[PDB]
């Protein structure tokens, strides 16, 4: 009943989400051959928030930690357990990031 795993779970399908938006953002990279601009606009506008709404998410969960970072005991939560939260963060992040950076770079 920790409410990390709760956003956690939210984020994790977020982020499937955001894969397939991305793969789909990708093949219409290709072109008025491939693409219409309304398909293009739709897509990069739910892909982007999607990425905005994870953001947010990661945000508010490093928030919290911060909270608890300095007494983990306080809260019956081990240091390591931290670690390993903080690491999803972390993970998670540079899985948007590279899609941001791509996003950028096109």
């Amino acid at each position: 009943e920790d409410p990390f795993f709760v956003v956690k779970g939210e984020v994790q399908k977020a982020v499937n989400t955001a894969q397939g938006l991305f793969q789909r953002w990708t093949e219409l990279l290709q072109g008025p051959s491939a693409a219409t601009r309304e398909e293009i606009d739709w897509t990069t506008n739910e892909l982007r928030n999607n990425l905005r709404s994870i953001e947010w998410d990661l945000e508010d969960l490093d928030e919290t930690i911060s909270i608890v970072e300095a007494n983990p005991r306080k809260f019956n939560l081990d240091a390591t357990e931290l670690s390993i939260r903080k690491a999803f963060i972390t993970s998670t992040r540079q899985i948007v990031r590279d899609m941001k950076d791509q996003m950028s770079a096109s």
